[PDB]
């Protein structure tokens, strides 16, 4: 599914990401934008051979099992394919573990390079939340 901007904002807010570990909603929406263009089905291969999945491009090196990532972990205890559903519950659950891991949203390189230090609340402008 390709979410509208405000539609994704609302889903993420329902699922408890608004200010989760101090990261206001607009941070998560901006991350999703640059990670997936809001598309739950987005997949991209990494140079190390792992693959990133779903709306927040969660990687199989640590977080999920895709059956093809040698020497990886599955800390979210899910198949990576669960991260491509139209329902964002698994991506949100997993993101909450990731963002709690020490590095906060810097775990998302696209957040650090595209969202960090910007007026992220622009991403939720005009939305019914």
């Amino acid at each position: 599914k390709v979410f509208g901007r405000c539609e994704l904002a609302a889903a993420m807010k329902r699922h408890g990401l608004d200010n989760y570990r101090g990261y206001s909603l607009g941070n998560w929406v901006c991350a999703a934008k640059f990670e997936s263009n809001f598309n739950t089905q987005a997949t991209n291969r990494n140079t190390d051979g792992s693959t990133d999945y779903g709306i927040l491009q969660i990687n199989s090196r640590w977080w999920c099992n895709d059956g093809r990532t040698p020497g990886s972990r599955n800390l979210c205890n899910i198949p990576c394919s669960a991260l491509l559903s139209s329902d964002i519950t698994a991506s949100v659950n997993c993101a909450k573990k990731i963002v709690s891991d020490g590095n906060g949203m810097n775990a998302w390189v696209a957040w650090r390079n595209r969202c960090k230090g910007t007026d992220v609340q622009a991403w939720i402008r005009g939305c019914r939340l």
